[PDB]
Order: C-alpha cells, then structure tokens, then sequence
C-alpha cells in the first residue's frame, strides 16, 4: 500500500519535513523526571519499568504540526512522549497525543486526511469530501474537535497512545491495553479568543514557570480490552471501562543533557521491552518505519 517515503512526501507537501526537524511534531521541548509503577502493575506486565522501582523518564511535549514555528495558540494536536530507561540501560517508549481515537484504521487513511487538511485553500471542500469517503470519521466529529483544543498548559490536558499493546506478566498471563496519560492537575483549555492573544510559545513559558513552582504529574492508566474490543483498529471505540492506574510520571524540570553532540532522541511506539508486545495494528507497525525516515532526514544517519 503506502510506503514510508510516500508518507514523508505527503507530510512535506503539507508543510512538514522541515530541515533538521522531526517531519511532524517539529516543535517540542524535552523534560526530565521519573516513573514509578503501582504495586499491582507487575501483575499485568513483566516489563522492568513496571515492577515498582523508580526509573528515569525523559518526556517531550510537542505540537503535532510539521511547522517548528507553529503558534501554541492555534488549534492543533499536542503530543506527550515518554522514554523510560531500564536497569540494563535499554529504553522503552510510550507515545501519546491529544486525540481519543485515531482518525483512521490504516496508514493510507491517515495520510489522506493529512493531505485533505493541507493548505487553507479549499480545506472545507477537501475535508468534506474526505468525510464522505470515511463515514466512521464523520460520525465522531466531536472527537476531531476535542483533539485540536488549545490547552492552558501541556500539564492540563490528557494524552492517549491509541494502539493496543499486549502486556505479558511473569506468570505468562496476558491482556491487551490502550495507553492513557492523565494529568493530576485539573484539565483546562483556552477559548479561541484567549488563545489568539497568547505568545507563540506560551505553553513552554507556562510549563517552565509551572515546574519552577513544583513537579508536574501524569498518571499512566491502561484501558484493558473487553470481549469485542479490536486490538488492531486504533480508530475503533472500545466498550471496556476497565481502566486502571499503573503508575505516575513525575516531571521536575527541562532537560539539558540530551540532543547535543550526536545524540538522537526518537520516541518510537514499537520500542517495547520484555513483557510488552505490539498488536497487529497496521498504523503502529508503519510508524517505526516512517520515524526512521524522518530521523534520517533530520540527522543524516539511518537505521
Ligand atoms: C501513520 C501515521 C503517522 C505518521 C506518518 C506519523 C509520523 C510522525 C513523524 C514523522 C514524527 C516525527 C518523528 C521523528 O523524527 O522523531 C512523529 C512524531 C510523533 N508522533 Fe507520529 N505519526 C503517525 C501517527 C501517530 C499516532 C497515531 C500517534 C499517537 C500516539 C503519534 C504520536 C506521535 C508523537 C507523540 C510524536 C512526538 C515525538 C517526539 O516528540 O519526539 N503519531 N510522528
């Protein structure tokens, strides 16, 4: 179907894939913190970072746009990606953003919507046409709106991993889960009016001041799949309400140790670890390949 390079082309054609920048989620900042799982998390997965010990956590908050100069006050998706360092030095990532469900069940559908939302030219028509070709999306309009809200702070909105992951415990038991990173701070958003007058990078200024005041916390919750919940379609709503907090990410300040010299920081949803396996999700599988392409472009090195 769609190839990694074609995805990058589509992204570039919409304003992303800027020189030296992540093709998408170009604008973002790194923060330092730690993660500690609840005592029962070990019953769900044998992953080392979920055994109750405290591990290092690198967090990047970003704007989904491919434009590194994207204004924070403009409508748009926000991202929160976390990289956990394990005892043996290896790392595992959790990638999440503001939409509750993926707009499409396939990489092809996603890219088509990305292009339909390209220049402001005839966007209304292009989007309308896309919707007629993608009925399911047309029936969840409120979710598309929710995904592009303007948060008062990166710390005052929630993020979702969307894809299902298979969590396997030491006893060999397994369950499929979807990731949700929820703030302990009250959720808060800005009106179009208030957002309009904000500085272009008001979210990073806000977060810097917020952290100076004290740590920021996000609870890591997993939604456990129900009997008819699809483990392969991230655009499909789940009926399960079996959602449990498995840990907390405590962020204490901006990072200054990473992305210097030749250090490359990439949050890949496929970077799992023992006790966690990716589902047969086509978008999930496609992402690692597209990210490798995006990284190669911004760094020059490939993997
Ligand atoms: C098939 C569709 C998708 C494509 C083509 C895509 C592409 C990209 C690209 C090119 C980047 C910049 C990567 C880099 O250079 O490090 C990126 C970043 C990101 N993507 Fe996706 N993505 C897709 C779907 C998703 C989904 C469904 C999520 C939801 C969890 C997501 C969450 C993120 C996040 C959180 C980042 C931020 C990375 C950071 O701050 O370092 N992406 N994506």
């Amino acid at each position: 179907g769609l190839t990694p390079d074609q995805a990058i082309d589509a992204i570039r054609g919409t304003g992303g894939a800027q020189p030296g920048c992540r093709a998408l989620h170009a604008k973002g900042t790194l923060y330092r913190g730690t993660f500690t799982a609840t005592r029962d998390a070990v019953m769900l997965s044998a992953a080392p970072h979920l055994d109750g010990s405290t591990v290092p956590a690198l967090i990047r908050f970003s704007n989904g746009s491919g434009n590194p100069k994207q204004r924070d006050g403009a409508p748009g998706v926000r991202g929160m990606a976390v990289k956990f360092t394990l005892p043996d030095g290896s790392t595992t990532d959790v990638s999440a953003q503001t939409a509750r469900l993926l707009v499409s069940s396939t990489p092809e559908g996603f890219i088509d919507l990305l292009k339909a939302m390209r220049p402001g030219l005839t966007t209304p028509l292009r989007l309308a046409t896309h919707l007629l070709t993608h009925p399911r999306l047309l029936g969840a309009l409120p979710l598309l709106r929710e995904a592009n809200r303007i948060p008062a702070s990166y710390a005052t909105t929630e993020y979702h991993g969307l894809h299902a992951f298979r969590w396997i415990a030491a006893d060999g038991s397994a369950r499929f889960v979807r990731y949700h990173l929820v703030p302990t701070a009250a959720e808060e958003y800005l009106s179009a009016s208030d957002a309009r007058g904000k500085d272009p990078d008001f979210l990073t200024d806000e977060l810097a001041a917020r952290l100076q005041d004290g740590p920021v916390r996000f609870d890591f919750r997993v939604q456990i799949a129900g009997p008819t919940d699809s483990t392969v379609d991230p655009s499909s709503a789940w009926q399960s309400t079996q959602i449990v907090t498995v840990g907390t990410v405590t962020i204490t300040g901006p990072d200054t140790e990473r992305e210097h010299g030749g250090d490359i920081v990439v949050f890949d949803p496929m970077r799992v670890t023992d006790g966690i396996e990716p589902s047969d999700d086509p978008v999930l599988r496609f992402r690692t390949l597209v990210y490798s392409a995006s990284v190669k472009l911004r760094t020059g090195v490939d993997r």
